[PDB]
């Protein structure tokens, strides 16, 4: 329905990240936190690190609990280590509830925190099979809905500015909503449309068609979900396995062929810049991507346009911007740049995740991004790939 005291709760940006106001420990420590689809422990700066100007201070809490292990969390980009424990956690413009949950307090790190992010720690939302040091540590949302009341789903809507925001606008900026049980109508038009999860470790979905201005990418459809395909918060690209970004990428210089652009730009490295105002949306395509229905040979489509695919950076008064699609060897992961284009619905009760086209996302006055169907599509239990 309508959930006005978590409608504009998150601030951020899809390269930095997207964090919500939470609080830990009695009194109340008030800390900025990640939200992070793609990871499930709770955990937060709680040693002092020249880019936090705050974290836990476990000392002055009198309801922090001590579990007496260590966790070490190695990663592809970065690391953190950390002493498990428990505290009381609330989220002041959440659900009104407050809950014993885990926190890792995170004493290590390399290139974890970020240089002026304004976040100090990590809600990882996923499910417990992914979490550290095992899948015995209660992630937060299991915790808030084993204590509570709160419904067993979550919603999103991050909001891209379209424009790059300096360090104070930033600050100033609504960055989006986190509903904490429940759908919020205000923040999507249109249709809700649900893809079934996979299984529930990543919030994994399975992409059955991949069209780039209506052209059929006609890969097997097993590539598009190699080794999985996943639904990630905490990453800012549209990332696609290594052959797919290779077709993709060929449809795109295909498609925008009316200008040419650097080497540098199609790998994500280089900024490409027009003049103020002048950024000609018009020759990049739209993509779609086709998701497994819940209903027996049925699809779906979402298609974002190349305001969602381009990230807006800094260069002047020029208008710049990045390419925001990249090669994974890890499989698809819809990145901060699909979630901007939707409300995404993360209906763990139901296991299925719902997208609808966002009231916040950024198009121009000749199209829009779109959540559409149903398509037939069969076979799509072939599309997912095993071992
Ligand atoms: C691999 N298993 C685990 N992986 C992770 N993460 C993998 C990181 C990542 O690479 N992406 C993309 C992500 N979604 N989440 C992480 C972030 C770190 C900083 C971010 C920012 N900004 S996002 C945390 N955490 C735990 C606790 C695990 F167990």
């Amino acid at each position: 329905g309508s959930f006005v005291e978590m409608v504009d709760n998150l601030r951020g940006k899809s390269g930095q990240g997207y964090y919500v106001e939470m609080t830990v420990g009695s009194p109340p420590q008030t800390l900025n936190i990640l939200v992070d689809t793609g990871s499930s422990n709770f955990a937060v700066g709680a040693a002092p690190h020249p880019f936090l100007h705050r974290y836990y201070q476990r000392q002055l809490s009198s309801t922090y609990r001590d579990l007496r292990k260590g966790v070490y969390v190695p990663y592809t980009q970065g690391k953190w280590e950390g002493e498990l424990g428990t505290d009381l956690v609330s989220i002041p413009h959440g659900p009104n509830v407050t809950v014993r949950a885990n926190i890792a307090a995170i004493t290590e790190s390399d290139k974890f925190f970020i240089n002026g992010s304004n976040w100090e720690g990590i809600l990882g939302l996923a499910y417990a099979e992914i979490a550290r040091p095992d899948d015995s540590l209660e992630p937060f949302f299991d915790s808030l809905v084993k204590q509570t009341h709160v419904p067993n789903l979550f919603s999103l809507q991050l909001c891209g500015a379209g424009f790059p925001l300096n360090q104070s606008e930033v600050l100033a900026s609504v960055g989006g909503s986190m509903i904490i049980g429940g759908i919020d109508h205000s923040l999507y038009t249109g249709s809700l449309w649900y893809t079934p999860i996979r299984r529930e470790w990543y919030y994994e979905v399975i992409i059955v068609r991949v069209e780039i201005n209506g052209q059929d990418l006609k890969m097997d459809c097993k590539e598009y979900n190699y080794d999985k395909s996943i639904v990630d918060s905490g990453t800012t690209n549209l990332r696609l396995p290594k052959k797919v970004f290779e077709a993709a990428v060929k449809s795109i210089k295909a498609a925008s062929s009316t200008e040419k652009f650097p080497d540098g730009f199609w790998l994500g490295e280089q900024l490409v810049c027009w003049q103020a105002g002048t950024t000609p949306w018009n020759i990049f395509p739209v993509i779609s991507l086709y998701l497994m229905g819940e209903v027996t040979n049925q699809s779906f489509r979402i298609t974002i346009l190349p305001q969602q695919y381009l990230r807006p950076v800094e260069d002047s008064q020029d208008d710049c911007y990045k390419f925001a699609i990249s090669q994974s060897s890890t499989g698809t992961v819809m990145g901060a740049v699909i979630m901007e284009g939707f409300y995404v619905v993360f209906d763990r009760a139901r296991k299925r995740i719902g997208f609808a086209v966002s009231a916040c996302h950024v198009h121009d006055e000749f199209r829009t991004a779109a959540v559409e169907g149903p398509f037939v599509t069969l076979d799509m239990e072939d599309c997912g790939y095993n071992i």
